[PDB]
């Protein structure tokens, strides 16, 4: 059970909100699963008013890509920090044991890379995030976090041990953003990442985000970019929040089976209307669509969702079921 | 199991904090349970300093009345929006499947009504709330939410399946209010509901409520309006919070059995000191009183409870039990 | 099962973060366990910038000491309020039944003491806190809270009933502080406790702490005062938050078994990355160290931890395990 001698497999990561191809239940034995991520600092437009964020990302996206392995596997990540970045970075896996989650072994300055291996000995969805000494919160709130999903080798199970399956998985990273405003009441636009620092820490200390977004920007998961599913399909919704609590809800849907603390050896709860993702964690919910149409998937602090940005859509195809819901009488004049 | 052919029964709703008469375990088979609610926009005094809220309610109260059905029943609601209101409304049931919880099928302008039917296929306490396109949070924080309680046909059960009963049920809706202040530091008083809109959204975006109240106003559940019980009686406390998290606590009491996520097919937790209601959900706790006196039932963010309003009282009659608690020595001079 | 006739034992309390010596599983039958606490109002330096807090404490510390008993025992506390204090105090045990948790029977003015006895009939970690009529939140946020740990007579158990043991226990009280600032942007320093009142309530109503600290001050559990353990040792981390939610996380570690709502008759959850302590409660986590080094134990709202103070360290001795984590390649130039 010595990793140096086990089979190694390289996985190509995909951008959120998709999740790379993977097995749920597997007959494979433990492997060393190798991944690579390249840090990209970049200015991003995060709303439809032209507001920018001096952002920091793993692999160019918020959140970074989800890495999927099985319980008993070893994660082996090569973390690259190009010379075109200005700051030092690292990675802290909440699914790993020791050395500040791997942060102490992955400190990389612009122009450097490092490779970390850790045993993924516990099943569940876990946050990973950057955590450079002296500026931990700034790197995390600027976009550096994603999820490691460690599946049970047997796939997911209900409280009685019955198999649970998903047909499609989506990953939603929710980001509380702290964009500074100048004395004119407009959001500041910085020329460099380092310029935004001091102002940003002052907004952070208020504990009041200027924006709260799914996947890098207001409305990121809407329009052409809406999530999709079909009636009859079971979706796994992974939701990570590395800094602040959130409370996911599917409008017109449910959390059929939910691991809100995100740890698959614990029995899931069923029939949830709204679940809770503790800041610093990732959780997962399964839902099997039974009705077609456009659903909203959102943080059910409704101010945070509708005013600040924490809401996406899921467009679902299929047949309407009047036994589950029916309009008996459409809107019409009150009988007088 | 076609609702069109099932027996229909009409239920008369009662104002919070009571809950309409209903059975727990029932021998009845599935029914279509019909309810009616009329929306009332009205200015309300919400504190004892004369502060007003341009409020929006279902049936004239905050929260709206609790509707009680059994798992497998169909809820059939007629939603009326009189011409004396100024805004359009709808209803989103978190206990319903599809069409944005029914909101898409219940859009009613002043002078209109509509009737929605949905299968209540999951047990638990669920929030219902208004959700008109473009102004979802304003309608919810202005007072439009209540609970749908779907009881298991067999009544409530503990983790081992033993029957649990309540003698009386109370419904507590907790509302985070965002009342604007003018430049003189006083809460603004508006002539119309529409006048309060813009100022209200600015306060909402700060995420800091001006007041947090149970059942429409500071001290609503105190004095003549305190909840009541007797030693030996088991109470079911339903607590809904449609927009913001809260953490209920009974001072001098416990959550004997609690479903904090509010979904009765999951095993309850026992002996809770304080439980947690996620914004966008309703939860339920059972407690059997063992001591008489005046208890406080509150949000245990104590600033939110004592400074902002989120606290009520329960006056309990009966005999004091010195085996559970006794004053050994009353306050007296320190022995010198 | 009449307490007046049972054996009485006096326990000497110890300062946080230690916990007085006690048994886990015990063959003892029910006892009356007697404790004494003396209230101390005192000005404390709470950060490294010279900021002071007009603090209020049980036994001179924040949090007050943890009291440990077994399920079925009676807690008998003598609460002393010296004449050198300026305010009246009391104590509300969340582990007690009736009389506002004992607050109604322990109102003591400066120069008085009182003795309360209550049956500790439920297992779990429970908050105790001061709660004087009319100024409940001020006394709690100024430092008056600690934990009562009621262990099952059989010791802690996992979800299947297997015994769980800890080798060492630590108690962490997390305090959201509301220090006023004057017009010059500097934290105010008061000559007396009563002087700080009005300004403090205004900061409290904003719901934004100026500081959030573990055990009375930024960095209290760091340096010479860091918690300690060894590889192979199982630690019990008790975390109390009497006013505000928090989300504990061990960097590079886990919550192997966690009772986040803190009530030991409920099955714990395993493998948690981050858990949640509801304001007004205490929870407990067990972790068996598997790697040596310096860990951080923190509130995983990272702004609250790193900017506001809610973070401590645990220094762990022992052997590094390259099978759990290994640096495959140290930071070095990117291959060109
Ligand atoms: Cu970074
Ligand atoms: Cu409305
Ligand atoms: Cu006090
Ligand atoms: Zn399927
Ligand atoms: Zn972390
Ligand atoms: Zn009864
Ligand atoms: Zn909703
Ligand atoms: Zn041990
Ligand atoms: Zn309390």
């Amino acid at each position: 059970q010595d990793a140096d001698k086990l089979p190694h497999t390289k996985v190509t990561l995909v951008a959120p909100p998709q999740v790379h191809p993977h097995e749920q239940a597997t007959k494979s034995g433990p492997k060393v699963v190798e991944f690579t991520m390249t840090i990209e600092e970049k200015k991003m437009v995060i709303d439809d008013k032209g507001t920018t964020l001096q952002a920091m990302t793993f692999n160019g996206s918020m959140p970074g890509p989800t890495l999927v392995v099985h319980e008993g596997d070893y994660v082996q990540l090569t973390l690259v920090n190009p010379a075109t970045n200005a700051m030092p970075h690292n990675v802290d896996f909440h699914g790993a044991t020791g050395a500040l989650g791997g942060a102490k072994l992955t400190n990389v300055n612009p122009g450097e890379q490092a490779t970390l291996r850790f045993k993924a000995d516990r099943s569940g969805t876990f946050v990973y995030h950057c955590a450079p000494e002296g500026m931990v919160p700034w790197h995390v709130v600027s976009g550096m976090s994603g999820t490691l999903m460690v599946l049970p080798r047997d796939g997911l199970k209900d409280p009685q041990g019955k198999p649970l399956h998903y047909d499609r998985a989506y990953t939603i990273g929710e980001f509380d953003l702290y964009i500074p405003k100048g004395p004119d009441g407009k959001y500041k636009d910085y020329a460099t990442l380092a310029e935004s620092y001091g102002d940003t820490v002052q907004v952070m200390r208020t504990l009041t985000p200027s924006h709260i977004v799914f996947n890098g920007k207001v409305g990121a998961l809407t329009g052409a970019n809406a999530l999709t599913a079909k009636v009859g399909e079971t979706v796994l919704l992974i939701h990570s929040q590395a800094n602040r609590d959130t409370r996911p809800h599917l409008i017109g849907g449910f959390g059929d089976w939910v691991w809100e603390t995100g740890k698959f050896a614990n029995p899931p709860q069923r029939d949830l209307e709204t679940w809770f993702i503790r800041g610093g964690s990732a959780g997962a919910a399964l839902y099997t669509f039974k009705q077609p149409g456009v659903y909203a998937y959102l943080n059910h602090n409704l101010i945070e969702a509708f005013e600040l940005g924490a809401a996406g859509h899921i467009k679902v195809e299929g047949k309407w079921n009047d036994d589950l819901m029916k309009q008996i009488k459409a809107p019409a004049p009150i009988p007088r």
